[PDB]
DNA sequence: ATTATGACGCT
DNA sequence: AGCGTCAT
């Protein structure tokens, strides 16, 4: 009892931005602001497909992945923004530098994880401790989370009608259960790191005029989940006593890592449907299952405990270029593999350029993927070669060099590519 | 014809 | 080294 470990060393947050890339087009076009609106790319076949949606446009059934042209079924007056293209492809600079802006008032309040181009976890541990010896025995005020929600409140006994009712009561209910007093309460701790993530979203907002939302919790897989309970423009607390009941009729398939395959086992082996039920069984059970390392993680983690580190890592590991050629567009001769390969490797040269201006670094392997027709995998083949210099002439020649030979007849070339992909790693100071 | 592209585990 | 999974 003493000696059982409960997840509660540390506090970690996961900040992701609203409907981000809609955002980046509605800062930049004050015509698209609060309407309902979504981010198209290739707008020639069925009016393009939509990669992100604005929570107005949300309220018609808008998606992503669904065909502008379908969503306009749906919503009528939903009006669109285009992702630009450049040589011939889709070019997403314009949201990664809005993603840097983030980046970097995130990384001012502490150490961070990127975790996608709109989202990174923050290891809020230190920050707690420090603002907790700067406030000794200072109550905390409501005001000082005007955004946030503590899961599993108000519970017992009208302004709760409305969902700002509803969150403040929480809110009170939680705030009036706190000591004050015990640096060393978790749910205090938690608490701290909430009040941070405020100031943190509040910058981020000031400074580029972003919402996003936030999770705070013990760890990034109770963080990564509590982000979502309340989006957009919200943060929501999970803490280590709200998991029992958050857990009783939570889907496996909505913690992060069991949305693919091993979630299907989990489900099908167990004939079980919810992440608590996960409790019932032993952790060797459980290893026998789904393997040693799965069984582990899936044991402490239905019981609200993972011990994955918040890596201090902002930049990206590799850097790469692709591009899809579907049905009767695959490309099936050899020039036209060529032409493609050097359009994939002059973009890779201007961001590789960059990031080494930026960041003191050098790519040095490279590697190529390809797609072939009739292959379900993203990837049927990856061949790899030496990175010796920024120059896309070089990079594509290089490519067809080590592909070539997938070539079974020709000219010609079959059987034909369904994708192209080019990707920069194993980085090195420079 | 659900695209562009990341991190990282297994062998 | 090359492939498979899960992810936004
Ligand atoms: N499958 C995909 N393919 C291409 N781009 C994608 C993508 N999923 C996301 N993106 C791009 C487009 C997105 O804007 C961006 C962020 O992904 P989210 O955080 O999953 N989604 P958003 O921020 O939009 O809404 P909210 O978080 O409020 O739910 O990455
Ligand atoms: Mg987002
Ligand atoms: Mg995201």
């Amino acid at each position: 009892g003493p000696h059982m470990a409960t997840g509660q060393d540390r506090v970690v947050a996961l900040v992701d931005m609203d409907c981000f890339f809609v955002q980046v087009e509605q800062r930049q076009n004050p015509h698209l602001r609060n309407k309902p609106c979504a981010v198209v790319q290739y707008k020639s076949w069925k009016g393009g497909g939509i990669i992100a949606v604005s929570y107005e446009a949300r309220a018609f059934g808008v998606t992503r992945s669904m065909w502008a042209d379908d969503a306009k079924k749906l919503c009528p007056d939903l009006l669109l923004a285009q992702v630009r293209e450049s040589r011939g492809k889709a070019n997403l600079t314009k949201y990664r530098e809005a993603s840097v802006e983030v980046m970097e008032i995130m990384s001012r309040f502490a150490v961070i994880e990127r975790a996608s181009i709109d989202e990174a976890y923050v290891d809020l541990t230190s920050a707690v401790q420090e603002r907790l010896q700067k406030l000794q025995g200072q109550p905390i005020s409501a005001d000082l989370l005007p955004s946030t929600y503590i899961e599993g409140l108000p519970q017992g006994p009208e302004e709760t009608v409305q969902k700002e009712g509803m969150r403040k009561q929480g809110l009170f209910q939680w705030l009036d259960s706190l000591q004050i007093d015990n640096l060393t309460s978790p749910d205090l701790q938690l608490t701290v790191g909430a009040v941070i993530v405020e100031e943190m979203r509040a910058a981020i907002e000031r400074e580029t005029g972003f919402q996003c939302s936030a999770g705070i919790s013990h760890n990034k897989v109770l963080a990564k989940l509590a982000c979502g309970l309340n989006k957009p423009n919200r943060q929501t607390l999970v803490s280590h006593g709200s998991v029992p009941q958050l857990f009783s009729q939570m889907p496996i398939r909505k913690i992060r890592s069991l949305g693919g395959k091993l979630g299907a086992s989990v489900i099908e082996i167990l004939g079980i449907e919810y992440m608590g039920e996960l409790t019932q069984f032993t952790e060797s059970q459980l290893q026998s299952h789904f393997g040693e390392k799965n069984g582990s993680w899936l044991y402490a983690m239905c019981r609200g405990i993972e011990h994955d580190p918040v890596k201090p890592r902002q930049l990206p590991k590799t850097i790469g270029c692709s591009k899809n050629f579907p049905g009767k567009t695959a490309l099936a001769t050899r020039e036209q593999v060529q032409w493609w390969l050097l359009q994939l490797a002059q973009e890779l040269e201007e961001r590789l350029t960059k990031d080494r201006n930026d960041n003191d670094r050098v790519a040095t392997q490279l590697v190529v993927s390809i797609r072939v027709q009739g292959d379900k995998r993203l990837s049927s083949l990856r061949r790899c070669c030496a990175l010796t210099r920024y120059d896309a002439h070089k990079m594509s020649h290089d490519a067809f060099t080590v592909i070539k030979n997938c070539n079974t007849s020709g000219t010609e070339w079959s059987p034909p590519l369904t994708m192209l992909f080019l990707c920069a790693t194993k980085f090195s100071a420079s």
